[PDB]
Parts: C-alpha cells; sequence; structure tokens
C-alpha cells in the first residue's frame, strides 16, 4: 500500500462490487481465438502504435470495412483485458446511461468534503455514449504466426493535426460533447480508459461521427485499489500519474480530455509539452501554479517522488495569457475558460465529472439541439 | 495598370541574356511519350487545385516515380510548367554554383534600391539546383489523353505532423536548403510564385528537401505586369492583394518568410484570412497600418475597392509572438530579425535569397558546410 491518504471515486464507486467476476475478472477468461483468418482480406495499413500495427481491410462475407489490430507481444493478461473491456462495453444489453438518470446512485462516495464538488450544473438526461465507443466484431490468430489481432469498425478518419484546425468553435463543442457521453458511459460501466487523446479519438467527419477506440491501457476501476502509473502517454497524464499517487479513478480521464480541450481552445499542442517524464510535471506546475501543487500534496500527504526536487517555484498562470488573435475565435467566452480550468484540476476530487462536464453552459448549444 | 514601375533588385536581366528558346513556353512543341507501359501506377500520395498524384515504379529501372495527372487548363499552362521544369533541370552549368559575381547580381541600379543591399550576404557557390525536383517524362494516355508529369520520388510527410517535430538547428538546415533553391530558380529567372509547406517535399531521414509544384511559376521579365491571382492566399504578398502586378521574384521571399514565421512562432498559418480580403487585414494587423499607407504612396498604388472597410492598425512587434510553447524558436534576436526584413510591405525592402542566406540566423549552418 503505496498511498497515505486514500481516495475513492466521486461517483460510479460501487460499480465493481455490484457486478462480480463474470465482469471483471479478465484474467481468467478464456479467449476463443477464430482461427479462421480467410474471412477477412487484409489491405493498407492505416495506423500504428505503442502495442499495434493497425490495417484496413474487408470482411469477405458481407464486404463491410474493418480494422485489424496486430497485437505486438505482451503479457497474456494483458490481451485478454483489451478483449474482456472491449466485450464488457459493447455487449451490455441495456447501458446505465440510457437509462433515467438517479442522482443518489450516481454521487456514491459520501465523505462530506467530496460532496462541496458536486456542481450546481449537470447533465441528467440518458444518453447514447455506449454507440461512442468502437465495436470489436472478432478475435484472430493466425495458426502458423500466432499472432493475436483484433478486428474492429472502421473508421474513416483524419489525422488530428490535420483535422482540428478545421473545426468550428460549435463543432469542437459537438465533439467534445460526443466524447465526454462515451467517457460517462465507459465510467458507469466501471471502466477507466487511462489513455485518452487525440490518437485515441476517431473522427469521420463528413458523417458527423466519433469514436473512443484503443482499450488496450483501460482498467475495471475497485475501490481503494492501487494501480500502475506509468499508463496514458506523455502529455495527457494527470499529476497523479506523475506524482505516482496510486489509488487514481475515473478522473484521469477528465484530467487527459481538459488537456486535449485546451490545446484544441488555446492552439498549442500539446498543450503540456514535457520532454520527458520529470519534465512533463514541470510543464503543468508552470501554468496551474506551485502554491496549489502544494496544498494538493499536503491533502493527500503525497511523498513527491525524487525527481521533481529540482522544480523552482512558478505562479500560477492565468487562462486568459493563452487567448491570443489566432485562437480567440475559440478560447475568446467565459464559459470555455471557465470548464477547462475546472477539469485542469491537480486534485482528481475537485475535477468535473463527465456528467457535470456535459451540463457545463459551453455545451448548451449542443444541449439546445437534442430534442 | 501600374503607376509606380518597378523592376527586380536582383537577377534583372535573365530573359533579356537568355533568348526565345529559353523562355517563350507557348511556342513549344511538347513531344509527348504514349505509351504508359513504362510506368505502374500503385498509390495516391497527395493532391491539389491542379492536380492528382500518385507514386508508381519505372518498369525498366524499379525506381520509384510519382505522377501528377494534370487537371483540366489551358494548353500554355501546361506548356510552362513542363518548360520551367526542363530549363531548371537542364542547365548544365547552374549559374549558382559559378563564382559570385557582385556586378552581375545587384542589377538594379537604382540609387534607392541600393540602400536595400544588405552589409552580409552569402557569396560562396551552392547546390540548390540539386533542390529543384527532377522532371523524368511527359506521358498522356492516348485513351484519356490525361496528360501527366513523371517526377523523382520524395518520401514526404505531412508539414502538420512533421514540422513541430523540428529543432531550432533542423529549422536552420531546412530554410537554408530552401533558399538555395530559390536563389537557384531566381538566378534562372524564374519566380516560383507558389512557395508553401505542400510545394516543399522533406524526407527527413535523408535530410533531403525539394522544391516542387512549378505550374504557377513565370519567367521574370523587366516590367511585366503579371496575374495577381497566383499563389495561396496564406502566403500571397501584399503586392497580389493591392493588385501591384510588376512585382518579381521578392514575392517568393514573402512565401518565404510567411512559412518561416509560422514555424518559429508556431502559428499556423501565420497570416490566416478568411477570404481574399481578410488576407490584407490579417497582414495589416501585424505590419500595421501607417507602414502599409507609406508603401501605398511610395508605389502610388489604387487601393482596390474591398479594402476600404479596414479599421486602423498599430504595429505588433514580432516579440509579442514569443511564448512559452515556442521561445526555443523565436526567442533569439537573430530569427526576428530575420522574419522582419522578410515581410516587409514593399517587396524591395525584402531580403533577396543570397541576403537571407548571409544572415547570422544561419551561422550554425554556414560553419558546417566546410
Ligand atoms: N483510419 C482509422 N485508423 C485507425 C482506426 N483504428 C485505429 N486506427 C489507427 O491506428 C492507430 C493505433 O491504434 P490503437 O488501437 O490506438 O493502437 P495502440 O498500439 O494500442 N496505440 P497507443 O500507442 O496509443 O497505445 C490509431 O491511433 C489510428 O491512427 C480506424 O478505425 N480508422
Ligand atoms: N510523398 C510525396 N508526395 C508528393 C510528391 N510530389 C507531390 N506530392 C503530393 O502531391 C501534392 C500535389 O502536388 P503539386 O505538384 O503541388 O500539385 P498541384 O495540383 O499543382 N497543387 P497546388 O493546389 O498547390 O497548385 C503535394 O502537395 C504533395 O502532397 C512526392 O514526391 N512525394
Ligand atoms: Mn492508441
Ligand atoms: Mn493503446
Ligand atoms: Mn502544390
Ligand atoms: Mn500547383
Amino acid at each position: 500500500m503505496k498511498c497515505r491518504v486514500w481516495s475513492e471515486a466521486r461517483v460510479y464507486t460501487n460499480i465493481n462490487k455490484q457486478r462480480t467476476e463474470e465482469y471483471w475478472d479478465y484474467e481468467n477468461t478464456v479467449i476463443d481465438w477464430s482461427t479462421n483468418t480467410k474471412d477477412y482480406e487484409i489491405e493498407n495499413k492505416v495506423g500504428r502504435g505503442k502495442y499495434s500495427e493497425v490495417f484496413q481491410g474487408v470482411k469477405l462475407d458481407s464486404k463491410v470495412k474493418i480494422v485489424i489490430k496486430m497485437l505486438k507481444p505482451v503479457k497474456k493478461k494483458k490481451i485478454k483485458r483489451e478483449i474482456k473491456i472491449l466485450t464488457d462495453l459493447s455487449n451490455e444489453k441495456v447501458p446505465p446511461t440510457t437509462l433515467p438518470f438517479q442522482k443518489d446512485q450516481y454521487y456514491t462516495n459520501q465523505k462530506e468534503d467530496v460532496l462541496k464538488f458536486i456542481r450546481p450544473y449537470i447533465f441528467d438526461q440518458p444518453h447514447n455514449g455506449h454507440a461512442n465507443i468502437i465495436h470489436l466484431f472478432d478475435i484472430i490468430k493466425d495458426p502458423i504466426s500466432k499472432t493475436p489481432a483484433l478486428v474492429f469498425e472502421y473508421v474513416d478518419n483524419v489525422d488530428f493535426r490535420i483535422l482540428y484546425p478545421k473545426l468550428t468553435d460549435l463543432e469542437i463543442r459537438f465533439y467534445m460533447f460526443e466524447l465526454l457521453k462515451a467517457l460517462d458511459y465507459c465510467h458507469s460501466m466501471g471502466i477507466m480508459h487511462r489513455d485518452v487523446k487525440p490518437h485515441n479519438v476517431m473522427i469521420d467527419h463528413k458523417n458527423k461521427k466519433l469514436r473512443l477506440i484503443d482499450w488496450g491501457l483501460a482498467e475495471f476501476y475497485h475501490v481503494n485499489m492501487e494501480y500502475n502509473v506509468r499508463v496514458a502517454s506523455r502529455f495527457f497524464k494527470g499529476p497523479e500519474l506523475l506524482v505516482d499517487y496510486r489509488m487514481y479513478d475515473y478522473s484521469l480521464d477528465l484530467w487527459s480530455f481538459g488537456t486535449m480541450l485546451a490545446s484544441m481552445i488555446f492552439k498549442r499542442e500539446p498543450f503540456f509539452h514535457g520532454t520527458s517524464n520529470t519534465d512533463q510535471l514541470v510543464k503543468i506546475v508552470k501554468v496551474l501554479g506551485t502554491s496549489d501543487f502544494e496544498k494538493y500534496l499536503l491533502k493527500y500527504e503525497i511523498t513527491l517522488p525524487r525527481e521533481f526536487y529540482d522544480m523552482d517555484q512558478y505562479i500560477r498562470k492565468p487562462w486568459h495569457r493563452f487567448i491570443n488573435d489566432g485562437n480567440k475565435h475559440l478560447s475568446g467566452n467565459d464559459e470555455i475558460i471557465d470548464l477547462i480550468d475546472n477539469l485542469l484540476r491537480y486534485d482528481h476530487q475537485e475535477r468535473l465529472t463527465a456528467k457535470e462536464a456535459m451540463g457545463h453552459p459551453w455545451f448548451a448549444p449542443i444541449r439546445e439541439q437534442i430534442e
């Protein structure tokens, strides 16, 4: 037990007490691999990452386009985990987020100090966030090569560095709302994504379609579990990961979301541009400031890792400092600044939840168009 | 059209020295290869306003090529692109490989233009000719009659992916390579007229840069009035926007400068017009109304009608664009001075390619030449 002060999710705290081993015990699953690779014709390469090479293909049966994620070698339990998470998310008959909202089943952390973080706004309607999770269609393993592969639905994506600069204010609102729906759903299912970033969000702009992909670092949330902090990707890592506060939760994803948002709105990519793991924290504290950083360390009685003792003292950078004529069409309103400010907080408990964020004034033009 | 006339500061008389067989592209007969069988087209590598571009292979040599399939345009435009490409590749002794002759370089001898001569200049031979894309063939399928240009292949990555990865020294390197290319084509009496990132192919692993897309390029002729509907919006110089038609090679240095400002200050594009009209607005919002008006007066330019809803703007100092996201590129006096001397309303005031190459900012690159 690394952590000194313990922490629990503010919301969806007890999903994996409600659900049992058959849902979350991925280690003790048996993967029924399809031997028949002849069902799929692999065509061009569509991307790559730390854990795979990804190709677009065709299911010969139906001629439907698919993608095939050819998995690099990793521990077998990591493959079981990705598959179990994907199947849990796609196979849920009645997604919790489509049911009527129950405040008292939602805000489940009843510590007096955590309840002061409940926002006076919240998105309290059913929504289709489950439809923004990528669908896993098949799991294949060549009998010769023995390469495991995941077959997904295909999304017609453009690199974020090409697409995002083209997006209007309203379009950013739209897509980031879609992403929040996806996160509200997976969190409602007791799952943390743990790698929210642009390359893990596929957008087919002509079909106004968004899919949250790459569930290979996702985990099930268990109360007071200490997780590995070497997850997510550098620029999107929350302060909890960097200071080795292991008892984190779904709120990690909201920091990552917030960093994506700040980059889009302020047109600084990435927003927190660490040149190393150590420097990632420096880049964050250079904005949010040493004062609130210290208060956060004190709140959780965090022993700061050794590497961070060469950090200088930094005064907070007000968000308005990042506004300029190149981005004022996106950044020049009080709503977006308040939204970003309420996502990017050292203390993971202080951060907006996905539902709270969805209820924020900035998304009003999007919510107005729902009905 | 123009009231005050203007001539290039340098390389002014190239196309008086060279004759019709060099610059008269209208009166060329293009010998199209009709076979097509020589080339196997593979995947698409890009597109533009004038083409769809595919990579492929020359079957005999197995060499990788690109094939630029030309969209319909006036036949003289195709003759022009080809003539410029062949002029540039076929020059036996590129002028820029010869010893520098100051007297043959600074050819505009007006007293007021001579004060723009910089106290620094790159005065050495260089290999800028090797940074021009090589045209290998010209083919036309007899069935579709689609004209196409076959080039060398460059293994390029989108600038929006690549440029953010580049170090200060690497930007210095590549932008020096680009200046060599422009010095060469200018020395050959050719204006590129569409300098922008999508027209600059970079194979970063091979530290290789090629200036491509010569389809809007033209031959420079003294006091010729050119179409101003050239280049691409974000890179258009003020001369194009105010319809000052008697422009020259210095147009390319504005475009170069806008590319550089975007890389250095990490604002892409640097001058982000939402329309032709607004493009000028975005420029004047930086450089300021005062110098804009002095420029109009210098050339007695009748400002086009569309620009009379412009407000009054005070110049934005360059240091205003420096921030913690870009200070590793922008935080020295050299780069600020270089940018300042490229992005000038008055085309005559701008650094030439050779002057830019001699600038203090490129010192670390020049130090590594010998
Ligand atoms: N066009 C398209 N590209 C895809 C699709 N799915 C994945 N990709 C591409 O393949 C990349 C890698 O897929 P991903 O599942 O993130 O693999 P990973 O190896 O786990 N990546 P990471 O390093 O972030 O952990 C994506 O970032 C994307 O560029 C898709 O449906 N369409
Ligand atoms: N990878 C690669 N791509 C190329 C190469 N040559 C051209 N392209 C791609 O094809 C695009 C179009 O080529 P270009 O000759 O600029 O065509 P154009 O129709 O005249 N474009 P514009 O609209 O700028 O006038 C380039 O911007 C680039 O993306 C090459 O050698 N390698
Ligand atoms: Mn990924
Ligand atoms: Mn992954
Ligand atoms: Mn082009
Ligand atoms: Mn062109």
